[PDB]
Formats: structure tokens, C-alpha cells, sequence
């Protein structure tokens, strides 16, 4: 149906992978996968049609899950018990990014995990937000990429793209029961977001002039400390000296 | 006996994390473990006495092996069945990091996973340098701590570090038998040493003067390309664009 083609571009002065699916038939792909939108080619991993509770359940024994991610079909990864940043994820996902790097915390928060400051995860999850299902999976596959950096195996793009997003969970303290697999954009701006709301805390202790994003920051945290403290992750952020 | 103690300073206009270990008994603390030469006092890990072939296998089961590493002693995980870029480690440990970073695509490899250029892993790992027990203790908490960017715990560095280093090991298609937690610092110069090998093809390429650093990558890559290719990893190396 859909090939990935990687394509490895000069943008910006940078040299940068991108993806890009286009349309071919032939004899189509025997083993492949969709996770979300994107349709992946498996190499390394065999497909399988069990339903499992983590991503990681597959891919630590070579495997990989046949279909993720809501649609008219059933998830082979179970959905988490909540998504509960989504109301600041569609809050920030209408933002500009220079409300962000105006402030070197929040810059340094939403750094992770392409290196570079990006609110591409958070387009990519909210619900107030309207896209094509084909640039969808561009840009999700796009991102899985930058996120790896490198230029050939797209499912380990994938595979490497949540290994990250557990690793910061890890050292976060953020609950991984949360983040299962299951739509690996709402994770991604998931992580960010407390990394944003840890990173909050430095920069009005650096009294700044806040903006739309401190705003919306501050209003969550006080919200999360009221109701639930622990899912704010633990205490542990560097504080960013001011340049 | 040993206490770490966690301190972020500044240093070179950069606020950066340390650790170091102070004498103290009292009560000695009950759970415990070494990770080589570290003491780290486990407060999420249950210890355990297994002997397991990956470090994964127990912190991804919410366990900590008691003791790992070369020593006087039975390391809970399994010895890898080489360390093959040792002779190079020891080439690069005597080397200045003027030597790489005159270079763009060398710096970028060693860039991993600091975030910043640094061969504290390649002296750390080497054999032909002697250092105190002490302060390697303290280097290589400093240099975990350091690459998950974390201030507070000492175990969840540990974790991060070698899942970074698997990450890693999957993306650039590095053995992962190889890579199984026994000696940390080992591996993050193991796999900093597939990325130097894959940006030196991309360095030379590029037509620069080879030093020292780009003759021993050269040889070392010539050998492996005799004797076995796919130890280099893949090649999905992202070209650096000349600055």
C-alpha cells in the first residue's frame, strides 16, 4: 500500500532526516505493522496478534505488536488507564514556540528528546487539532526518526523512540503504567510535560514575567498539587543558569 | 562505609552535578550494592543474589543485582564474552580531546551521552591508566549522574545509564550479548567507539588531515573490515554539516 522512504535533506543548515509514504503495490510487504497511522516494514522483529500491556512486552523478545493505537480495530498494546495531560497538551499545542524559549527552563524542558527545543509532539497529540491522517503519519514517523537520529531502520526508530520515553519515566519518577506504548506522541509530550512543570518551578523562582505557558503551567500544578502531587514526578530537575 | 553525597555547583557557567563519597557509619544501611568500585544504597531496587546474564534482567523486574563488576567476588551479572574494542579504548584514553573535537562528525560521536564532547569514559575504561580506587568511585557515579541529568538518585542513574547504552546499541546495531551491564563505563566507550568509527568514514570523506585520532579509527576500522564487518554496527551514520 504505503512505502516509508527515509530522506536524508538539507534544512536550515542542518542535515536532517525526514520520511515520507508513498503510494505502491507490487507484491505488498508480508510482515509489517502499523503503529498509529505509520506502516512499518519489519525486518528484525516478528509480528504478533497477542494483546500485551507494554510496548516493550514485544520488543524485548524480538517481537513486535501487529496493530497500536486507537482505530477500528483492536490494540494489540493496552491502552493506559488515563491520558491525563491531555487538557495541557491541547493548551500548549496552541502555542508558539517562542513562548517556551524565552525562558531557559522551559527551552532545556522541551529540549528533550529531539535535542533541540520542539513542540512537535505536542501538535501531534492534541485533540483540538485537525490534521490528514497521511501528513499525520509523515510527521509521526518524521519525529520517531530525529528523535533516534539516525537514517535507515524505521521500527527501531520506534522501538528506540519509547526505550527513550521509558528512560526519562524512569528518572522522572514518572508512572509507567502510563505510558504502555500506546500512542507514542501523547507520551512523548506526556514526559514534556513534566519536565515543563518541574522546570516551572526554576524559572518563577528566577522571577520571570509570565506568559500564556507559565500561566497554564502554574494553573496545573496547583491543580496536581491539590489533587494527586506524586504524578508532577519527583524533584529532580537542574536548575538552568541564565544566559 | 561509604556515603554518597550528591552536590550541584557551578563550574565553567554551567550548572553541573558531582558526586562524591564520604566516610560515615553509624548503622551501615541494610540494602545495598557495587556497581563496580560505587556503593549505591537501593531504595526503589530489591537486592537480590541471582546470577543473571543482563543487568536488565533485574531492574526490569524492579530488582538490583548485589554486586557487578570485575573484583574479589562473583558478579551477579554474567561477564560479556569480550571486550573487543579494548585496544582501542586504551589507544584513545591517552589522547586529548582536542583530538576529536577539531573534527565535526568525531565530535558529534563523542558528543554521546553527555551531550557534550568528553573522553571520561575512554579513561575510565582504559588499562593503561592507574587511578585511585576512590576517585574512580567518584567519576564514574559523576559521569551517571551526568548523563541522565538527574540530581537526587543514585541507583535510577545507574538504570538510565545502561538504558541509554542499550538504546544506543539497538539504533546503531551494536551486538547487545556485548553490552549486558557488566562494566558501564566499558560500554558507553564501546558504543562511543562504533560512533567515532561510523563518523570517521563520513570525517575522511570530508578530506580533512588525519591526526592520531583518525589514523587509529582508520586501523581499527581497516582490521574490523577484514575481520569482522558487522562488529562496526550499521550504517546509518547522519553526516555533520561542516561549520
Amino acid at each position: 500500500d504505503y512505502f516509508p522512504v527515509i530522506s536524508v535533506d538539507l534544512q536550515s543548515g542542518r542535515r536532517v532526516v525526514s520520511v515520507e509514504y508513498i503510494r505502491g503495490d507490487g507484491p505488498p510487504r508480508i510482515p509489517y505493522s502499523m503503529v498509529g497511522p505509520c506502516c512499518v516494514f519489519l525486518m528484525h522483529h516478528r509480528p504478533s496478534h497477542e494483546v500485551r500491556l507494554r510496548f516493550s512486552d514485544f520488543y524485548n523478545v524480538g517481537e513486535f505488536p501487529y496493530r497500536v493505537g486507537l482505530g477500528d480495530f483492536a490494540s494489540n498494546v493496552a491502552p493506559p488507564p488515563a491520558k491525563p495531560f491531555q487538557r495541557l497538551i491541547d493548551l500548549i499545542g496552541h502555542m508558539t514556540l517562542s513562548d517556551f524559549t524565552r525562558f531557559p527552563n522551559l527551552k532545556e524542558a522541551i529540549s528533550w528528546p529531539l535535542g533541540e527545543p520542539s513542540l512537535a509532539f505536542f501538535d501531534l497529540s492534541s485533540t483540538r487539532v485537525h490534521r490528514n491522517d497521511d501528513i499525520r503519519r509523515d510527521q509521526i514517523a518524521t519525529l520517531a526518526m530525529r528523535s533516534c537520529k539516525i537514517t535507515n531502520d524505521l521500527e527501531d526508530s520506534f522501538v528506540g523512540l519509547h526505550r527513550m520515553i521509558v528512560t526519562e519515566a524512569i528518572l522522572r519518577g514518572i508512572d509507567l503504567c502510563l505510558l504502555p506504548g500506546f500512542d507514542l506522541m501523547y507520551e512523548v509530550a506526556h514526559v514534556q510535560c513534566v519536565r515543563l512543570l518541574q522546570a516551572a518551578k526554576e524559572d518563577i523562582s528566577n522571577a520571570v514575567v509570565p506568559n500564556s505557558a507559565l500561566i497554564a503551567l502554574m494553573e496545573e500544578s496547583l491543580m496536581l498539587r491539590s489533587s494527586l502531587p506524586s504524578m508532577m514526578g519527583r524533584n529532580n530537575w537542574i536548575p538552568v543558569v541564565p544566559p
